[PDB]
This record gives C-alpha cells, structure tokens and sequence, in this order.
RNA sequence: GCUGCGGUGUGGAAGGAGUGGCUGGGUUGCGCAGCG
C-alpha cells in the first residue's frame, strides 16, 4: 500500500526501469 | 521513498525476471501488492 505517492522502479526484475 | 510479484499487455487463455531482451510489443512496456 504506497502512501507516498512517488512510485519507485518495482524491484524483482528488470520490470520498473 | 525502499522492496517484491510471469503477475498484466500492442502473445501472457504458455515460459522466464531479463538470470534472452537498451527495438520485439520495450533504455526491461503496464499494473498491482507489501513496509514507513
């Protein structure tokens, strides 16, 4: 549940850069 | 913010996390979840 708001590059894999 | 999920696509009614991918939809699209 982000409460941030930012949304960072999802860790896990390569998906999110 | 920090991390994870083949999970979801302009194949995901099939892999795998790039440990194939920096053209192939792609300098790893797109979303979602967890923690403060």
């Amino acid at each position: 549940g982000p409460r941030r708001g930012d949304g960072r590059r999802r860790g896990g894999g390569g998906r999110g850069q």
